[PDB]
DNA sequence: ATTCGAATAT
DNA sequence: TATATTCGAA
């Protein structure tokens, strides 16, 4: 059946621990490299997708204003 | 080909 | 609102 990139995973709930992991990666990344693919790799979460990160990073950037 | 990201959808 | 998906741009 589906697998890897095509797996139809449930909605990602950003727990406080997951979010803190995200922030610690983004905060210490070169601003040039603070993009969803790089964030996704550095966060080291089996099953996290680049799209999960992009949507979360969008709101985060509004929060940082 | 790839992937970003604001806009939009659910 | 939080998270997902679209789609034009880089």
């Amino acid at each position: 059946g589906r697998q890897g990139k095509t797996l139809k995973r449930p909605r990602l709930v950003w727990t406080p621990q997951l979010h803190k992991r995200f922030v610690d990666v983004v905060a210490h990344l070169g601003i040039k490299n603070a993009v969803p693919k790089t964030i996704m790799q550095l966060m080291n979460v089996e099953g996290l997708t680049r799209e999960n990160v992009a949507s979360h990073l969008q709101k985060y950037r509004l929060y940082l204003k």
